[PDB]
């Protein structure tokens, strides 16, 4: 018996227009319905090829399919964090509080310095990718990392707490080439409650999904 | 107030010659004292630059330093797993048992198919890198991934259970260009108890470290 | 005495709206005035850092600056080919003639199959990048390659004859996520005379950039 | 009619032990007979898959195959330049003369400054790769570039004049982890005559191969 677990597109936690004016309904719709859906589809396509190989039903270029899986699986995972990382202005935006504020102050000095560091990491991704805030479980610290594509430069075992997508399709329709203004405006929709919930799990030595 | 947590070289769980003749005493000594040491130093060097930056003390090429951090931090994590992943012949090397055996059977059909898929993965790494078995927490399944260098193609949030280093320095002194037979002999030193300990943590929703 | 030669943005060979309706004037303006200009600026910035190093005037993270140079210099070179690779419909579009048609038939069987393979390569670039047709001088043959970002997967010494940009900024404002329709519409503006001129140089074992 | 031109392994210009004590006989033999042969084999295997698709004979993962082709073709091209780039001690490996010396002085200030930049580039390659010196035809200057694997970070259209392999298999049997002393010692075998012939070709606007 051989099984693979398949992936599905999660619904947004809010309406397509809920993050306006900071991210347009048009972007939200395309980004979720087309781009995120495509990564779910691609991940499942790679799994089907692997399962067929595991069954002894077909051959496989192992490198090619695992490269494909890594790309799409990561697109799916990062977007799945990205949506609840944001919230309509009110629930979204402003400064953090609770444990996340304290830990940000601890490792980065202040929220202002963290904001600068995270923004600069996002603005300076070469090509397409992400800025992420992770909890590194080995020495138990917050780190900012750049991710290229969806799958390059992750820290093994690390838990993603906050993710900012700087693929051109995350902003181009509204901001055009001005990724900087997009990054700066995105702070207005950060759902700190979600980031806090992720950090709480991470601090307890747990995987920070499925809140 | 700014802090960063620094990394340290862990001792091997055994002697340098404990994995002989499957992997050389010379390789063990160089691999750990020189190669793994380098990654610790590299990670700490990156942290210093970030810490200095966070204090508004110096400037930074944030892309460069985060690239450096990603490479070296991953070097340090993967090797930190790699050593206890192995055990002296007898204690190490056999067929899996418990939950790891059953889940391997569930997703791959048999241990034989898994062993084939994992070996194909390790032998077909383009350039230097790793073959890894992860627990993927989103749909809760085992996956094999190829890693290039130390930091390319990880699955975000996923827990590393088993890792094989196929960087040339992991084998060349003993096996020369013959990576295939190095991968083949490595099975004889696999510590299935360690992998089981990591899988149980992952199943618990915990980080597969510290145990 | 230390010198570096600096790069400059070439003017377009036609008006911004000359490729309508296949590529909008809005895209052409941003793509040239912002995106291409940025690569020129980035390549010159990396050179100034290298020049300061060569003067013994400043220290340098050599890996970082050389990665930066490679990215930007390639962005500049590929865009510099991209623009004259296209022409207003009439001069642009249709099927190739002369030596290019013959060599396409020799290596690909027909212009139909070539166009199929080139379009598929473009559509299937993972993340951002290019499809290119090159002359490979060592064994003297046409090859299609996928380029990721601007600088990943080029053939050393090979001459670029035809280049198609599939970075999202090349099409997103007009075609949104539908890269496939962008790729298909682009054939209508291909400047075959320019491709022929490049092939003519490459066939004599010449560098095929400046004619 | 569909054709692909296939590749072949070139003989070394000298005996395996001809570069001792700087690069060992054992290394020269494995490096050429095993590693370089593998790249020739891989390039032809990829071309066979492409040829089969062009005839409409089989389906293809165009991204996978073109990735494979890029890696192995570049392996083959760079190793082909690598061997004649070197010569037995004395018989070639001191300081450059003629045009190569003049342009090195022009762009790097002096040979000593060039040597430092080239050495530093090679020593600071992350993972496996190359340091190369290229003639960049757009602004007609010399540049040093780092290459990762065989195919990452080349400059489109540029002509490779000098290549230094820093893949681990290029030095590990003799130098172990000490890549630095290998890079330092390689200068004793550089064939500046070969480099000069490549430069003159690039200056003529020719591809820097076949002589
Ligand atoms: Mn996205
Ligand atoms: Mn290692
Ligand atoms: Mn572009
Ligand atoms: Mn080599």
């Amino acid at each position: 018996s051989v099984t693979t677990k398949r992936y599905t597109l999660p619904p947004l936690p809010y309406a397509y227009n809920a993050l306006e004016p900071y991210i347009s309904a048009e972007i939200m719709q395309l980004h979720h319905q087309k781009h995120h859906q495509g990564y779910v589809n691609g991940a499942n396509a790679a799994l089907e090829k692997l399962e067929k190989f595991r069954k002894g039903e077909a051959q496989i270029d192992i490198r090619a399919v695992l490269r494909d899986l890594s790309f799409h699986l990561n697109g799916h995972i990062l977007h799945s964090i990205f949506w609840p990382n944001m919230a309509p202005p009110g629930k979204g935006g402003g400064k953090p509080g609770g444990k996340i504020a304290d830990l940000i102050n601890k490792f980065f000095g202040s929220f202002e310095k963290f904001k600068e560091e995270f923004s600069q990491a996002a603005k300076n991704v070469e090509g397409v990718g992400w800025a992420i805030l992770v909890y590194e479980p080995l020495e138990e610290q917050l780190l900012i990392l750049q991710i290229e594509k969806h799958n390059l430069m992750h820290a093994a075992d690390a838990q993603v707490l906050l993710a900012l997508d700087v693929w051109e399709h995350a902003y181009y329709l509204q901001y055009k080439n001005d990724r900087g203004s997009y990054v700066d405006n995105w702070w207005n929709v950060v759902n700190w409650d979600d980031v806090e919930r992720r950090l709480q799990k991470a601090l307890n030595g747990q995987i920070a999904l499925k809140l």
